[PDB]
């Protein structure tokens, strides 16, 4: 994968290219107002060390930060999410610590309220593939990257609440 961050809108200004995870981009550019993704699926973060608002991006041109739903022009770390081929599988639970009713999800889910009659998920286990969890249905609101592993409580995925409105598998167009 390859992503280039530009300091000004419209691909202008100083830029920097990243081809792998970068935990602290502060030494390479001071603000980010446009990005070109040449390849790969990436999760961008507002602060270093993969914290703050997160944003998912795939190949394409993004001439302004609103194109990636950015909160502001701060991009201080990024992860290249490994491509997973085959089945994506996660289990969601009604309560924390993997309690209550569990449901297994192996496809994209644009509305957990519509499919499961749930507006909150209190724990989840991602068994295969990486996914992006969205606060609101139809892939809206705050985004959270979920990589394989156990998430015993909402805090584990970085959220300040347990609302989960949709889930998308991280898959490249090809």
């Amino acid at each position: 994968g390859k992503i280039t961050f530009y300091e000004d809108r419209g691909f202008q200004g100083h830029c920097y290219e990243c081809s792998s995870d970068c935990p602290n981009l502060q030494p390479y550019f001071s603000r980010c107002n446009s990005i070109r993704v040449d390849s790969g699926c990436w999760m961008l973060y507002e602060r270093p060390n993969y914290q703050g608002h997160q944003y998912f991006l795939r190949r394409g041109d993004y001439p302004d930060y609103q194109q990636w739903m950015g909160f502001n022009d701060s991009i201080r770390s990024c992860r290249l999410i490994p491509q997973h081929t085959g089945t994506f599988r996660m289990r969601i639970y009604e309560r924390d610590d993997f309690r209550g009713q569990m449901s297994e999800i192996t496809d994209d889910c644009p509305s957990l309220q519509d499919r499961f009659h749930l507006t909150e998920v209190h724990s989840l286990n991602v068994l295969e593939g990486s996914w992006v969890l969205y606060e609101m249905p139809s892939y809206r609101g705050r985004q959270y990257l979920l990589r394989p592993g156990e998430y015993r409580r909402y805090l584990d995925w970085g959220a300040m609440n347990a609302k989960v409105g949709s889930l998308r598998r991280v898959m490249d167009f090809y």
